[PDB]
RNA sequence: UUGAUGUCACGGAACACGUUCUUUGAACCAAGCU
RNA sequence: AGCUUGGUUCAAAGAACG
């Protein structure tokens, strides 16, 4: 008597899953379950056990029917077959107990009244409705659809995962609130099968409506769909505790956060285990690869053949299996290192019924978005903790693009073409206004891309204002999908109007022009596509021919009849009626830079084949499905720095400098750049370099103030991008600016002065600044026709007033032509190191501080030596093959040269300009290895108890960059920076003014841009026990060494020893270097900033000193090797964002107010001082003293001059020698 | 695994807000031993 | 008392969210 018809439905996109709930909690009240009413159930076993599957009730899939039924009927009004059709009842107002209740306006197609109740006929609307007149039987009964085979699994988790969707402000441009559904992919769980019973009573018309509706329902359970009728996981465990007992067996655990970090770094980087940074020799032992190795233990196996091991498993060896090891395993060892809403419905009456347009077009937008930058959408794992914010990935690991968030996006542009925002709230009616109206018409396919590469991780950080460092707990990392994705979007308008509505137009022409902004974290220009490749044709429903074979297609929803769909589209997009402008302009960025430039990442580092500590960002780009580096500016970075210059030139208000918690700031930075509550109306992108610059890498090392020597452990280097006034680095970019700022008189004002201080070099762009690293040339933002361009306009006095002559030497040296000097002496510093007054902020521009630039010229006295440490295999006469890999060869260097020009390094610059700044300010030994024990054949206590508490470096023990050290900040902690607090001056590169003149004759004629080698003596380590002679408590560390000048080096020209005089000789422990002569001038720039007046002056009291001294600079000082002078050209100041000034002429007031301090810290207690002019004294006239240091024993030295066995118990025996030390050219004879 | 004369859930952008940055001369002569 | 011979440092201190 009852037919079942087979019905299967196959979902096309994603579908929403309800979560399970309690018959308790399955009541009318429950706001979660009536809000998942409309997705699929989960099935599960009551108690307690998740295992069971889902399913999609047919009261679902009846009212879908139901919808399309009317749809249809009013496209034919009510004409099915040859019968007429009521409008339906749709009442069942006996009771109204019935969850729940229809909220949207009925379809009418004819003013009969409906079939009467218990009517012994009823027409096929009712008969599809089942209106009837265990005899219950169901005229036309929809049955539950559940899997094919009817599996079991582990819970909702083993099918979908949850994920949260939001609904965002439309003014204030975020979230107001979020819910959260289950999110089944297709790919997994395409099908449902179920059974429609249909009584054999049934009319053939309500049987045709019954397969007619099932064809035209294209959406169900959130989802586009097609109606049919007729022991593994344990290796990355094991691995993860094999590591952790490793890391523990050799103390560590320090190194597991860069670790985990790290090897998760590899998740797409099967073949990058075999090519992993290594030792800075090749003997393959690594301070983070091979910590487990232990000296050759045979329980013991390093962490890299730990990995090597894993990436040859015969499993991991597939791309996928291979990446969800170094997930699993990175994400564990994060864990060791930490260790160690719902809206709801209104029960409204009786639905009013609407005659809506019968034309009922459908018009489909076939194309492409194309990622132009990188994006970012949402979709945190509530599993993976070591990444903040996460990308939403499919279960394929391919890129999602959720039609949530493109009907968010086309709902939000719209309202902008309107300049009507959308106020409708969650319940009731369907809302009325033009963007409801045109999105209730709207079809998004969701889509997914075929790239398949795991998402980069980008490390952003809070820069704290006042210290110019990282804030305390402001280092967070997020994933980031590559540019150039695309995806295949899908746009299907339904509507009586026929076409595209005139708004829908517009905002598909805003994209066409890559004006998509579709995912978040938009303001670090993170989700702008365009959409590429459209297409439209418009279908008419009306029509009976061309509605009959939509429905036999299944309105070309499938995979399989999309194609023969996109051929009858035409190439293109409807021209808007009303066209109007899009709300964001595009300012395009040109940034030159003369200097080296290093955009930080340390985990990129710890992975590089290089093994350099620091290394440039580098993004990837979806080149295809093979993504490829690119070295640029980072986006959230030139966000920073900029919004840094707008906020610390504006003082918004009576009188904060915007470093306000903008909790209810109507603010310029807040309205200009967004806040927690107020997204922004800039939008920065990342900036790129227009060559391909490669890195390159620079040696540094912390010079010990007490021995002179390497700082142990303190022995770095990094991989910056080389620029230079040669090569400068033009960077170029784009931001975006909304109309309503760039229209805005005031700002264009507060970024024209920001971008100007930019301009003037007043904000270096990345890291290491302070040793002349990103320094701003120019600064150029050639889109936007005049207003911010107009203030990047500076103009300069340059009033001709000559810088003041260096003042005459006081200091006086009586040398003996009969004598021998020792070749360093210490400055003993003064009792009181004055570490008040708690410095100031680099947050704004105080009054009454300098602000500006100084430009000194640097002329060489004796040969300089700075080498160029990146190649020790410089001077090899051929056969370089031959020692390759000897561990024993002579070590060879070159002049430090940046693109193939004459430089010195600013942080050789600032060393050697600081430790002369430390010692006439009386500061503390900023570099001092403290934990270093004497033995005197051994001290009980440390080398740095030694020295007073004062001299101790003021690092060393939110408010703890302040509070680390109770006493406070040195003057030179001060000036040249902490750990905790940045420092207030910037030491530029210096370039050789003219053409070099070298030491020695460059051994090819040819050539005058190269020099001779020149073989030093062998340079050892200091022995501080000469200094301290024993373990006595009196015998204390003597002061500052500082190295005298004299002309040793005259000697080591001819190839003799300093001291003995024989000729030195080859051996794999003396240095063979490239040196320029005397007379050679360079010019560097010092940057400073919120100087006070004796500051800027004992700054130039140090850099330039007397008439009469000079500088020490490079190695081999203590043979005679780089005495430098140092002038100051020119100081500018900065009077403003606009105006900068000379302070040629207020120089000598600078030198006054600097020594006044002087007086007022040590009234006239200045003996270090002389002593350190002493020591800095260049020997005038024609004296020539001797100066090299004792042999062993007097047998030793072939000039009779007694040795350090001789020493050790004449002259310099126990307490005679720290008096002999401090004091400046004492002869040992 | 749902009831049935009423399901706009394609009715809802995981959105907004953060500079991998701060400091550090590639430098350096007297001990080691029974 | 016995004569002469030896390279060192290769990252560190922090920040891992308000
Ligand atoms: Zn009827
Ligand atoms: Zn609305
Ligand atoms: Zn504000
Ligand atoms: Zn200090």
């Amino acid at each position: 008597m009852t037919t079942t018809m087979k019905i299967s439905i196959e979902f096309l996109e994603p579908f929403r899953m309800t979560k399970w709930q309690e018959s308790t909690r399955r009541n009318k009240n429950n706001k979660e379950f009536v809000r998942g009413q409309a997705f699929a159930r989960w099935h599960r076993n009551k108690k307690d056990n998740t295992k069971g599957r889902p399913y999609i009730t047919g009261t679902l899939l009846r009212s879908a029917v139901i919808r399309s039924a009317e749809n249809l009927l009013t496209l034919s009004d009510g004409k099915i077959s040859e019968k007429t059709c009521c409008p339906g009842k749709f009442d069942t107002e006996d009771k109204d107990r019935l969850l729940q209740l229809r909220q949207r306006s009925t379809l009418r197609w004819t003013d009969k009244n409906p079939c009467p109740d218990n009517a012994e006929t009823y027409c096929p609307f009712c008969e599809l409705l089942g209106r009837s007149g265990k005899d219950w039987r169901f005229r036309i009964h929809f049955g539950n659809l559940s899997l094919p085979g009817k599996p079991d699994f582990d819970g909702p988790k083993a099918i979908g995962s949850q994920r949260v969707l939001n609904r965002v402000d439309f003014k204030s441009g975020k979230a107001h609130d979020f819910f959260k559904a289950y999110e089944v992919d297709h790919t997994r769980f395409p099908r449902f099968e179920g059974e429609i019973t249909i009584d054999n009573k049934v009319s053939a018309e309500a049987r045709k409506l019954l397969c007619d509706s099932l064809k035209f329902t294209d959406r169900l359970c959130g989802a586009l769909c097609v109606i049919r009728f007729d022991p593994n996981a344990n290796l990355a465990e094991k691995t993860a505790e094999q590591i952790i007992s490793i890391l523990d067996d050799n103390k560590k655990t320090e190194y597991t956060r860069l670790l985990a970090d790290a090897i998760r770094s590899l998740r797409r980087s099967s073949k990058l285990v075999a090519g992993l940074p290594k030792d800075h020799d090749g003997k393959d032992d690594h301070y983070l690869w091979d910590i487990g190795k232990k000296k050759k233990d045979e329980n013991s196996v390093t962490i890299r053949q730990i990995l090597t091991t894993s990436a040859d498993t015969k499993e991991l060896k597939n791309a996928g299996k291979w990446r969800e090891f170094c997930e699993k395993l990175g994400e564990a060892l994060y864990l060791k290192s930490k260790d160690m809403f719902h809206g709801k419905p209104d029960r409204l009456e009786k639905s009013r019924s609407v005659s809506i347009g019968s034309v009922l077009k459908e018009t489909v937008v076939c194309g492409e978005l194309v990622a132009k930058t990188p994006f970012f959408f949402g979709a945190i794992d509530e599993d993976a903790k070591q990444t903040d914010l996460q990308v939403l990935l499919t279960p394929d690991n391919k890129y999602r693009l959720p039609r949530s968030a493109v009907r968010g996006i086309l709902r939000r542009d719209l309202q902008t073409y309107f300049d009507s925002p959308c106020n409708a709230e969650l319940g009731g009616r369907p809302c009325m206004c033009k963007t409801c109206r045109i999105m209730r018409g709207i079809t998004v396919m969701d889509a997914r891309s075929e790239y398949n590469a795991p998402p980069e991780i980008r490390h952003r950080t809070r820069i704290n204002p006042f210290t110019g460092t990282v804030a305390e707990g402001a280092l967070f990392n997020m994933e980031v999908a590559p540019e150039g994705i695309v995806f295949p979007f899908q746009l299907r308008y339904r509507g009586s109007e026929d076409g595209l509505p005139d708004a829908l137009k517009t905002v598909l022409k805003w994209w066409a022009e890559g004006q998509a902004f579709m995912s978040g974290a938009a303001s670090t220009g993170k989700g702008r596509f365009r959409m590429e490749n459209a297409k439209y044709e418009t279908l008419d429903l009306s029509d009976e021919n061309q509605r009959n074979d939509y429905l036999k297609n299944w309105g070309w929803r499938d995979e399989k009849g999309l194609e023969e769909l996109k051929k009858r589209l035409n190439s293109g997009l409807p021209e808007p009626g009303n066209y109007r402008d899009p709300k964001w302009h595009e300012i395009n960025v040109s940034i030159e830079m003369a200097s080296p430039f290093i955009n930080g990442d340390p985990i990129r580092a710890a992975v590089d084949k290089r093994g350099t500590d620091v290394v440039t960002f580098v993004k990837y780009k979806a080149e295809g499905e093979e993504a490829k580096p690119v070295c640029a500016y980072k986006a959230e970075s030139f966000r920073g720095v900029i919004r840094s210059a707008v906020a610390r030139i504006h003082m918004e208000d009576g009188v904060p400098l915007t470093e306000l918690t903008h909790s209810d700031c109507e603010c310029l930075l807040c309205q200009i750049f967004g806040s927690e509550y107020e997204a922004g109306k800039i939008r920065f992108e990342d900036l790129v370099f227009e060559s391909d610059p490669e890195p390159v890498t620079f040696d540094h090392v912390a010079i010990d103030r007490f021995t002179g020597g390497a700082a142990d452990k303190k022995k770095f280097d990094d991989s910056p991008l080389p620029g230079s006034p040669a090569r400068p680095l033009m960077l170029k970019g784009s931001f975006w600016i909304r109309r309503d700022v760039l229209e805005d008189e005031e700002y264009c004002k507060a970024l024209g002065k920001a971008l100007a201080d930019v301009n003037n070099g007043l904000y270096p762009l990345g890291g290491k600044s302070a040793i002349g690293y990103g320094q701003v040339k120019s600064l150029g933002i050639k889109g936007d026709d005049k207003r911010i361009s107009r203030l990047m306009n500076p103009a300069f006095d340059e009033t001709d007033v000559a810088v003041p002559e260096k003042p005459k030497t006081d200091a006086e040296v009586r040398i003996e032509a009969e004598k021998v000097y020792y070749p360093h002496y210490f400055v003993e510093p003064h009792k009181k190191v004055e570490r008040e007054e708690k410095p100031c902020g680099h947050q704004k521009f105080h009054e009454g501080r300098l602000t500006g630039k100084i430009r000194c010229k640097l002329i060489t006295k004796t040969p300089l030596i700075v080498p160029d440490t990146s190649n020790d295999d410089f001077f090899r006469p051929a056969d370089k093959e031959a020692r390759k890999e000897k561990d024993e060869y002579h070590k060879s260097y070159a002049f430090f040269r940046l693109h193939k020009q004459i430089m010195i390094p600013g942080s050789e610059l600032r060393g050697m300009v600081s430790s002369v700044y430390e010692t006439v300010t009386n500061s503390c030994f900023r570099i001092f290895d403290e934990t270093k024990r004497l033995s005197w054949r051994v001290d009980d206590r440390m080398i740095g108890k030694r020295m007073s508490a004062d001299l101790r470096p003021c690092h060393g023990d939110e408010k703890r960059l302040l509070l680390r050290h109770p006493k406070g900040l040195c003057p030179a902690c001060r000036l040249f920076g902490t750990g905790s607090y940045k420092g207030r001056v910037r030491f530029g590169f210096a370039s050789l003014e003219n053409d070099p003149e070298w030491l020695i004759p460059g051994k090819n004629p040819g050539d005058p841009f190269h020099g001779g080698p020149v073989m030093l003596s062998l340079l050892e380590r200091p022995r501080p026990t000469w200094s301290i002679p024993g373990s006595d408590n009196k015998f204390k560390v003597p002061g500052r060494k500082f190295y005298v000048h004299h002309h040793a080096w005259k000697t080591i020209k001819d190839g003799n020893h300093p001291t003995t005089g024989k000729a030195i000789e080859q051996s794999p422990n003396n240095r063979t270097v490239e040196a320029l002569a005397g007379g050679n001038s360079f010019s560097f720039e010092i940057a400073f900033e919120n100087l006070k007046e004796w500051e800027l002056g004992l700054l130039i009291h140090s850099l330039q000193l007397e008439k009469g001294l000079a500088h020490k600079l490079g190695m081999a000082k203590s043979m005679g090797f780089g005495s430098v002078e140092i002038d100051v050209e020119s100081v500018r100041l900065r009077k403003d964002w606009k105006q900068w000034r000379n302070g040629n002429s207020e120089i000598p007031n600078w030198l006054g107010k600097g020594f006044a301090k002087l007086k007022e810290w040590f009234r006239d207690e200045l003996d270090f001082i002389e002593n350190l002019k002493k020591l800095l004294w260049f020997p005038e006239g024609d004296q020539a003293p001797r100066v090299c240091y004792p042999m062993l024993r007097k047998k030793d030295d072939p000039n009779g001059n007694s040795g350090y066995e001789e020493l050790k118990d004449g002259e310099f025996k126990k307490e005679d020698r720290q008096k002999k030390l401090t004091t400046p050219w004492t002869p040992w004879a």
